[PDB]
């Protein structure tokens, strides 16, 4: 997971819709637990686009099994190689595919 917790994801909201997406280097100056880009990767891997509705397809699953396999539930890395959906609609989305790998009706 990455520094700071998903409560303050939702920090970023607020401070990001303020600051729009741009001065980072001044969020960072608040809490500089962690850099401009970490809590910028949560802009787009979280709230930018509006992606509260955009679920991948079996690409992201074949394609994640060889991801995850190295990062593995690091959707902080994988929703970088998406920038179409965010670690809420992975970590949301794999627990639903997961679920069907989970016993073993992959076969």
């Amino acid at each position: 997971k990455v520094k700071f917790t998903e409560e303050e994801d939702l920090k970023l909201q607020q401070l990001v819709m303020r600051y729009g997406a741009k001065d980072w280097i001044r969020i960072s100056q608040l809490m500089i637990t962690r850099n401009p880009r970490q809590c910028r990767e949560r802009w787009n891997n979280y709230i930018n686009p509006a992606l509260r509705t955009d679920p991948w397809s079996p690409e992201e699953d074949m394609l994640l099994d060889q991801k995850y396999a190295e990062y593995g539930p690091k959707w902080n890395k994988i929703s970088k190689f998406l920038k179409n959906r965010s670690d809420n609609n992975i970590r949301n989305r794999w627990m639903m595919i997961a679920r069907h790998r989970a016993k073993h009706q992959k076969s």
